[PDB]
């Protein structure tokens, strides 16, 4: 029925997954450009070389978001844009190029959200270790520091990684993304140096900001597939892995047991010191929902042993998520009680439907979509009105992108992209949210 007032209403892009032009103006490359351009390892060999385009069309993406009438734009920096090497050299192009979307986006009165890690670590820097490396601490704060040296006056909110469960589980731990890693060891040693990355950015920003700096991380609630001992034990140990690994250590609680359970040799605890500077106090936290995960217990799926269950009669969407919006509420009301009364932004929540690939007479209709979009936002407002202190929303996407390695087949914009010629269309997905944000959820 009705938000609370002054609720932030917008819509999330990452770097990689909408700009293109990867290496214009003297930019530097990415782990997924190396990681895209080897044949083999995403589903259609699909790039990010054009991707939206939106490198050149931040202008008329800026004037659609105003159309639309959004209140806030959520994206991420490409760190390679910034520093080419990582590290050293500036090129100060691509740093121009991230203060003057800003510009644009303030003067059309468009409250920007920046993301600094959304998962496109350049090159250079994976070349001298990745998230392997504890240096990356230092390299980040670098990074981060420059980053609000330029535009922390205008931008505002500020998050330090996006999902780093994403980052390590699927580019660490299996290889399915970028840098293409597969190894137990690893991925224990990449969310620490994660965590420690957003510690050092977090003291880099209390050093150098006045606003607000926060993280972002997914979360995915988790259920038993059977009421056997080995399904319910996998559910647990699936929750711990995913939810807690992360926001544990942030909050200054440690990690979970299961950490060690799960990886046996191939972990260690942190030292006193990890701990204390992953542990930064921040403003704000970001929560990524998309669905939850009905676990089996699986022998064959070392070192989780843990796999998915599809439920009948369910629905699913393009990427086998289940539409399962009591997740949300549960997922915000359960970070309150564990974690404090920190203010919560929902930076990333969407669906993706089957639409086709072109728009006629300037409409596409996405009644799943749409479907999707009132059932979360209503369990966003069950949320808030349970005692979640959330203040924002970002809806996943605003426009159809690539969405990493499985390309573009799988769109969650509700601006359409007709990707051939870069045609911008509103889904009925877009029409009603504009019409949720100047009624605020009334219209719910």
């Amino acid at each position: 029925i009705k938000f609370p007032d002054q609720f932030l209403w917008g819509a999330a892009t990452s770097a990689y997954q909408i700009e293109g032009s990867p290496l214009a103006d003297g930019a530097g490359p990415s782990i997924w450009h190396r990681f895209v351009h080897s044949p083999g390892l995403t589903a259609k060999g699909e790039t990010g070389d054009i991707a939206c385009d939106h490198y050149n069309r931040y202008r008329d993406d800026i004037a659609l978001m105003r159309s639309l009438g959004l209140q806030a734009y959520r994206f991420s920096v490409n760190w390679g844009r910034i520093f080419p090497d990582g590290t050293g050299r500036l090129n100060s192009a691509g740093l121009d190029f991230y203060e003057r979307l800003v510009d644009a986006l303030l003067e059309a009165g468009i409250e920007p959200l920046a993301t600094l890690y959304h998962w496109d670590l350049p090159a250079a820097l994976d070349d001298r270790g990745g998230w392997l490396n504890p240096e990356i601490a230092h390299w980040f704060a670098d990074y981060a520091g420059a980053m609000f040296e330029r535009l922390d006056g205008r931008v505002k909110r500020w998050a330090t990684l996006n999902e780093p469960w994403v980052i390590t589980d699927g580019g660490y731990l299996h290889g399915a993304l970028a840098p293409g890693h597969r190894n137990v060891f690893e991925a224990p040693i990449a969310s620490r140096n994660l965590m420690l990355a957003h510690g050092a950015a977090v003291q880099r920003y209390r050093q150098a900001g006045k606003h607000e700096i926060g993280l972002v991380v997914n979360i995915e609630p988790k259920y038993p597939a059977s009421e056997s001992d080995s399904d319910r034990n996998a559910a647990a140990r699936s929750d711990a892995y995913m939810n807690r690994q992360y926001l544990d250590p942030a909050f200054g609680l440690g990690c979970p047991t299961e950490m060690a359970e799960i990886f046996g040799p191939a972990w260690r605890d942190w030292t006193a010191e990890e701990l204390a500077l992953a542990a930064q106090p921040i403003d704000w936290l970001g929560i990524n929902y998309y669905t939850r995960g009905v676990m089996k217990h699986d022998d064959a799926k070392p070192p989780v042993r843990a796999d998915y269950v599809r439920q009948p009669g369910a629905t699913y969407t393009e990427t086998g998520w289940e539409v399962f919006e009591q997740g949300l509420t549960e997922t915000l009301l359960w970070v309150k009680e564990r974690y404090g009364d920190i203010p919560l932004y929902v930076t990333e929540n969407g669906s993706a439907f089957d639409d086709p690939p072109t728009a006629q007479g300037g409409r596409l209709e996405d009644p799943a979509r749409v479907d999707y979009l009132e059932r979360h936002l209503r369990a966003v407002h069950a949320a808030i009105a349970g005692g979640a202190d959330v203040r924002g929303y970002m809806a996943w996407s605003l426009l159809d992108n690539l969405e990493w390695s499985l390309g573009f087949s799988k769109r969650f914009g509700i601006v359409h992209i007709d990707f051939e010629t870069q045609q911008r269309t509103p889904k009925d997905s877009a029409r009603l949210y504009s019409t949720v944000i100047a009624s605020n959820g009334a219209v719910l």
